[PDB]
């Protein structure tokens, strides 16, 4: 009974942590779309959690294995909740919002730092406690349930972020009857702070059950001395080392795939950002959670050994990246954009040295080069801005704006937005959706077999330390670097760069579909192939030993 209570408490803690991270990400994403924060500052906010987690993950993982693990998890939850509550602090000190970096971001930085610090004991100590006292058949199932809760959590965080953004910022502080603005108003400001308070309260509540859980189920100097031999023992173990390398390469592939999958959908298939986020959050993430749970259930039900676990991991990786290779055939060509993909004469592929945002048809109009306000003409050719199309008059009809007397279009009306991709791209998008869902499920099928691989070949006293080292390696070598170079190589395929209000380079507005697809899919597939080779090596060594 105590083991089930611990499992429920750990699942609730995972849910709270995932909800907090999801709310942070979703809130920052919307804030980036309405407000203007320089990318360096949001990068600092992201990196504070990182340094806080990395500085203490190894210390906690090594020195908390022999201590009261449930109580250390409870303390970590309390620290996480306190840090999350500290993020919403500035709202209580800033003046009432009336309708950019000084002495007020310290609260956010400290809150993210403490939230990263409190995060460290949850996974290594919790999973080690779960594995030590559960039977070998049920340990995989319990780990699968915990990871399934972890994957699903951020969906609720995003939902809470949306609900909070639908509320006014000064709710509770200012009489709302005097507010005449609606969420559709460009000056509307959401109650960003409310979700942080809710997440902090949930994290604090999650620490209560661990004060009543026992240390085990049916001094510092010595640990410091044994630390160095233990690290060599873990890295002297070839199964653990090679699985660590395999997971590092595979997560280098996976983080890069996940980070730029929204943008790939929007750019390759012409979908809006909302649709791209929807198909990922409510379709791909459930598939990932189902794959993890299915892997755990398969491990439990058929009593799969370590060799079978390695075989399942290898098969899941192989059949996931094989299906990911199928996405190469599901590609639409670049949309007709005048001056970047085609000339103003409607001539197909134009080269680099001919990027002619100014033409004869729009010489009479003094247009801005930096502004990206795309309009779709009656001739099916998208123009960078209405000025560049030679449009002289604009008429607002209903929710739409129609431009007339567009000189470039006549070589003459146009609507707001990009022209839709006509020749079978929605069908290609549907096939992409199906294959991507199946690929996500297949890749997630091996998440728990690899986790069991990590645990069943080390000496039982070093499970927490091995989990800590694994988490540190995944964060440092896969979590941090993979987005950076994926983005850089992807940015090499940009055709038109937007700018922020301060003149700094913003997100790219137009990519080259072919080059973008090639880079994005090829990097993922190559890293996956390297991971498959390493998994084959792991399986060979397991068979040898
Ligand atoms: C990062 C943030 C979005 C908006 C932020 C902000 C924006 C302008 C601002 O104006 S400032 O002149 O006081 O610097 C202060 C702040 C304080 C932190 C605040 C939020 C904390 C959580 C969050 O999602
Ligand atoms: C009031 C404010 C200016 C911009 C504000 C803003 C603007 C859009 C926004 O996006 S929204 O989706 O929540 O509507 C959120 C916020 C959150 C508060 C934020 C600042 C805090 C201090 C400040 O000077
Ligand atoms: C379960 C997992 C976390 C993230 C997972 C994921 C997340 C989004 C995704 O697709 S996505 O479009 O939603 O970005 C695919 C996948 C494939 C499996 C992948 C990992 C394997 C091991 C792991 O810890």
């Amino acid at each position: 009974g105590e083991l089930k209570v611990f499992l429920c408490a750990l699942s609730f803690v995972y849910f709270a942590k995932a909800l907090a991270e999801g709310y942070l990400k979703s809130t920052i994403t919307q804030i980036e779309r309405r407000f203007d924060i320089p990318s360096s500052l949001v990068g600092v906010i992201d990196g504070s959690f990182e340094i806080g987690n990395l500085l203490v993950i190894t210390f906690v993982s090594y020195f908390g294995a022999k201590l009261h693990r449930p109580k250390i998890i409870g303390a970590g939850c309390v620290i996480m909740g306190v840090g999350t509550l500290l993020i919403a602090m500035p709202q209580f000190f800033m003046e009432q919002y009336k309708y950019t970096s000084s002495s007020m971001w310290i609260y956010v930085f400290l809150g993210n730092l403490l939230r990263g610090i409190g995060e460290t004991p949850i996974q290594p100590l919790g999973i080690a406690y779960l594995d030590d006292f559960a039977s070998e058949d049920n340990a995989a199932f319990y780990i699968g349930c915990v990871q399934t809760v972890a994957i699903i959590g951020p969906i609720f965080g995003a939902l809470l972020g949306s609900l909070c953004a639908k509320l006014y910022v000064d709710i509770g502080f200012v009489n709302l009857d005097h507010i005449t603005i609606t969420p559709k108003d460009p000056q509307w400001v959401g109650a960003w702070w409310l979700g942080y308070l809710i997440a902090g309260i949930i994290s604090l509540l999650a620490a209560v059950p661990f004060w009543y859980l026992p240390k085990s189920l049916p001094k510092i100097m010595e640990m410091a001395r044994d630390f160095l031999p233990s690290l060599k023992n873990l890295f002297g173990n070839p199964v653990y080392f090679l699985y660590l390398c395999t997971s590092t390469v595979q997560f280098n592939s996976l983080f890069g795939m996940v980070t730029y999958k929204p943008k790939y959908i929007e750019q390759q298939y012409g979908q809006s950002s909302s649709r791209a986020n929807f198909v990922i959050g409510l379709i791909n993430i459930p598939a990932v959670a189902l794959g993890i749970f299915s892997g755990g259930i398969v491990m439990k039900k058929f009593r799969i050994s370590v060799c079978g676990a390695a075989k399942l991991y290898l098969g899941s990786s192989v059949f996931g990246y094989l299906l990911f290779l199928s996405l190469f055939a599901l590609g639409c060509e670049n949309s007709d954009v005048a001056g970047l993909t085609v000339s103003y004469q409607g001539t197909k592929p134009v080269s680099y040295h001919e990027r002619a945002l100014f033409s004869d048809c729009n010489s009479r109009c003094k247009c801005s080069e930096t502004k990206w306000e795309p309009m779709c003409g009656e001739n099916g050719i998208t123009y960078v801005s209405a000025c560049l199309a030679g449009c002289q008059t604009s008429n607002r009809s209903g929710k739409n704006i129609i431009f007339y007397n567009c000189t470039c279009v006549g070589i003459s009306s146009g609507i707001v937005g990009r022209c839709q991709k006509d020749n079978g791209c929605p069908q290609m998008f549907l096939y992409f959706l199906v294959i991507s869902v199946i690929t996500s499920y297949t890749l997630s099928l091996g998440g728990i077999p690899g986790y069991i691989l990590l645990l069943r070949c080390i000496k039982p006293q070093l499970k927490s330390f091995a989990l800590g080292i694994y988490t540190l390696a995944i964060r440092v070598l896969a979590g941090i670097p993979a987005p950076v170079y994926f983005g850089v190589l992807i940015d090499t395929s940009c055709l038109k760069w937007g700018f922020k209000r301060c003149g700094s380079r913003g997100s790219c507005r137009l990519y080259d579909s072919n080059v973008f697809r090639h880079i994005y899919l090829g990097l993922t597939v190559i890293l996956g192939t390297v991971s498959i080779l390493l998994s084959i090596a792991v399986l060979f060594i397991l068979k040898k030993n």
